[PDB]
DNA sequence: GGGAAGGACTC
DNA sequence: CTAGGAGTCCTTCCC
């Protein structure tokens, strides 16, 4: 929940319940949660097979293991993870003054895909519904997304931040991390015009710290667009993203770049608000008892024998405080994707020459990347929201319609086959093109 | 070690 | 169109 809370999580609660109580989407959540329930249950299973000898032996790998890392710790970066504030809803608000004085967001009457600050008072969030959130906000106003005018912002914003890290690596059209290690040191050197800005005396100097360079970033972001950022400093990735959101709109957090500093923040942050760790992932650990990083270190005896080993590499790593230092600044797209929701469809006919506008769809999108590939995969979802995935890869290449559409055509066949005489009630289709020459 | 199927996560 | 769409990475399961 990142930016309102002291929130009455009572009456906004009961309307989101009431609003999908006896739902075939609620449904479908529930029989989730079930299946989620039985996962914990084979692991707590697991548990309880395991000799304190087995474990202690776990306790001098994992201690080991630790001890290495904790021996390349890297404090020398300075790493900044750049947040929008409210972006979607922001730039629509800078585009169409009306809108800034009240509630909005960004997306559909069926989906938000943001909501500016204003709204998140009622509890407007992303990821909720517009008709739920409407009930929430009756006067909330829904704003149809517009890439073409958020990646302008973006590539706006994007020109600010190759000053400080010509090698800054974005991750979405609103964040990006920097690496101005580089730039602090260059910094120190600098004479105060260097450092002096016009606003909007009229004229500021920033300093010569990390703490003011971010300043001053976020500073000529807010003044070349008109929108806000915030910001995290931290000695690593994963802790500069925790950071950008501890202040929220408009703010920003660092922790100092020494082990203390790192172990002093970590200690109670709840694990749940690093990235990567999930609603799942999440329940599943409070189910052994750790909701804080500090439990999550005390036991990574358990974690090595309860997960794969990628998680508890994982897990271990951010219960210690470590992350990235290094801004890969990699790419190449794996896959290309192109789907949709709608009122239902049953008929077979119809199914059909929506795989092809579909598949259609997805070659112009491919083209403009003139991308090729070998692998397409068509996703159907009932109107019960239960997902069906069926993949064909051939050996040549595949990438126009006709062709993608060759292969996406049969698939649906089958399940269409699969399931006569009864026809499939769908929802959901989409088309994904994949494995591509490299 | 190249598939295919289902998911966790994030924006 | 009255619970999105887009993408990547993982976990398991078979020649
Ligand atoms: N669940 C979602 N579905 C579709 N698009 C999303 C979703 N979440 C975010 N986006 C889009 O990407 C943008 C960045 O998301 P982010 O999580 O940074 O929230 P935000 O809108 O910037 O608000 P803030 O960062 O102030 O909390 C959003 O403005 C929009
Ligand atoms: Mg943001
Ligand atoms: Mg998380």
């Amino acid at each position: 929940k990142a930016g309102m809370e002291g929130l009455d999580k009572e009456k906004i609660n009961k309307i989101i319940m009431e609003a999908t109580k006896g739902s075939r989407f609620y449904g479908n959540e529930l029989k989730k949660e079930k299946q989620v329930n039985q996962r914990i249950e084979n692991m707590m299973q697991q548990k309880a097979q395991i000799t304190s000898q087995q474990l202690r032996k776990a306790q001098l790998q994992v201690d080991r293991f630790a001890m290495e890392l904790e021996q390349s710790r890297n404090l020398s970066n300075t790493i900044v993870h750049i947040d929008m504030d409210a972006f979607y809803a922001a730039v629509e608000m800078r585009d169409n003054p009306e809108l800034k004085d009240k509630p909005i967001a960004v997306g559909s009457m069926s989906m938000l895909s943001t909501s500016n600050y204003h709204a998140r008072r009622f509890g407007v969030r992303a990821a909720m519904p517009g008709f739920i959130a409407k009930r929430l906000c009756p006067q909330l106003i829904i704003v149809p997304p517009n890439f073409d005018k958020y990646r302008a912002v973006s590539k706006e914003v994007k020109e600010i931040l190759a000053d400080y890290d010509p090698n800054f690596m974005a991750m979405s059209l609103d964040e990006a991390y920097l690496n101005i290690t580089k730039h602090l040191e260059e910094r120190q050197n600098w004479p105060e015009d260097k450092r002096r800005y016009f606003i909007k005396q009229n004229s500021v100097v920033f300093g010569t710290s990390a703490q003011e360079v971010v300043k001053e970033i976020r500073f000529r972001i807010e003044q070349k667009t008109t929108l806000t950022a915030s910001a995290g400093i931290a000695p690593n990735t994963m802790l500069a993203k925790v950071c950008s959101d501890k202040n929220k709109p408009n703010g920003q957090y660092q922790i100092l770049p020494n082990r203390q500093a790192v172990m002093d923040f970590i200690k109670d942050l709840p694990i749940r608000k690093v990235s990567g760790i999930g609603k799942v992932t999440e329940k599943m650990l409070k189910a052994l008892g750790i909701i804080t990083c500090t439990e999550l270190y005390q036991q990574r005896a358990l974690l090595s024998l309860l997960f794969s080993e990628t998680s508890w590499h994982y897990f271990l790593h951010i219960s210690l405080g470590l992350g990235s230092t290094h801004l890969t600044r990699d790419g190449e797209r794996k896959s290309m994707s192109v789907e949709r929701t709608f009122s239902e469809i049953n008929k077979a006919e119809e199914q059909y020459s929506l795989c092809q506008e579909l598949c259609s769809e997805l070659a112009q999108d491919l083209q403009k990347e003139r991308l090729k590939g070998r692998t397409v995969t068509i996703k159907l979802k009932n109107v019960n929201f239960e997902v069906k995935t069926r993949a064909s890869t051939v050996s040549s290449v595949v990438s126009t319609a006709e062709e993608i559409f060759a292969i996406a055509k049969e698939l649906l066949k089958t399940e269409i086959d699969a399931d006569f005489p009864h026809p499939l009630r769908l929802r959901l289709m989409g088309v994904r093109i994949s494995s591509f020459p490299n």
